């Protein structure tokens, strides 16, 4: 978890919106099940994509204020920022695989 950005509602607008490059924001909580499985994989992820990606987590309950601004409706729900803008969402739970299908095909 040493690369992981722990987000906040009061961070955001900083740390996200302000930052060029890409960002993969995982929004989560504890009682999500197919969350946890998403969180196993990420500190692999961090690592692979090492200098054209930065992964970041929020988690919801602690931090209400976020998802309802891009109409998340339920978690996992991973949205990828390029530059401040959306420019890829994911929802559900998927393999190690999938995300990195998902990753190669938004990613430069
Ligand atoms: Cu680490």
């Amino acid at each position: 978890s040493d690369k992981i950005i722990h987000l906040t509602d009061d961070s955001f607008d900083t740390d996200v919106l302000k930052a060029d490059g890409a960002i993969l924001v995982d929004f989560w909580a504890e009682w999500c099940g197919p969350c946890k499985l998403i969180a196993s994989i990420l500190d692999e992820i961090a690592d692979e994509y090492q200098g054209k990606l930065t992964v970041a987590k929020l988690n919801i309950d602690q931090n209400p204020g976020t998802a309802p601004k891009y109409g998340i409706r339920g978690i996992p729900t991973l949205l990828l920022f390029k530059n401040g803008e959306v420019a890829a969402t994911k929802v559900g739970a998927l393999s190690k695989g999938q995300l990195k299908e998902f990753l190669d095909a938004n990613l430069a």
